[PDB]
């Protein structure tokens, strides 16, 4: 739950209001519609629906201000997690071609500190590679790389 300032709470409101179209202080699943589909992103009954189940903590059908800055919060901290592990990978990721080498983690590794045999590096990668291609993605990566 919240500490934050109020410089955090206001760009809050302001947030919260772009989706509360009529000003009454909720958020409905017509006016989430609304918004998806400025955004181009045409939506249906269920997600919305499914979208605003997962915001209403307290089931009475809307969102007020404090169930939004929750979420916005909690879903806060993740974007920035996420993309922490994405800087990560990225200079990891020597050539971005997408996909990490054997090669280039044993650069990385000794561009750092440790010295691998090519072994130890092979062996590292077969444990994170799960669609055996050899190499690495994000997601091999972050399914490894977060938890491991
Ligand atoms: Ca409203
Ligand atoms: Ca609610
Ligand atoms: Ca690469
Ligand atoms: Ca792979």
């Amino acid at each position: 739950a919240d500490q934050l300032t109020e410089e955090q709470i206001a760009e809050f409101k302001e947030a919260f209001s772009l989706f509360d179209k009529d000003g009454d202080g909720t958020i409905t699943t017509k006016e989430l519609g609304t918004v998806m589909r400025s955004l181009g992103q045409n939506p249906t009954e269920a997600e919305l629906q499914d979208m605003i189940n997962e915001v209403d903590a307290d089931g009475n059908g809307t969102i007020d201000f404090p169930e939004f800055l929750t979420m916005m919060a909690r879903k806060m901290k993740d974007t920035d997690s996420e993309e922490e592990i994405r800087e990560a990978f990225r200079v990891f990721d020597k050539d971005g071609n997408g996909f990490i080498s054997a090669a280039e983690l044993r650069h990385v590794m000794t561009n750092l500190g440790e010295k691998l045999t090519d072994e130890e590096v092979d062996e590292m990668i077969r444990e994170a590679d799960i669609d055996g291609d050899g190499q690495v993605n994000y997601e091999e990566f972050v399914t490894m790389m977060t938890s491991k």
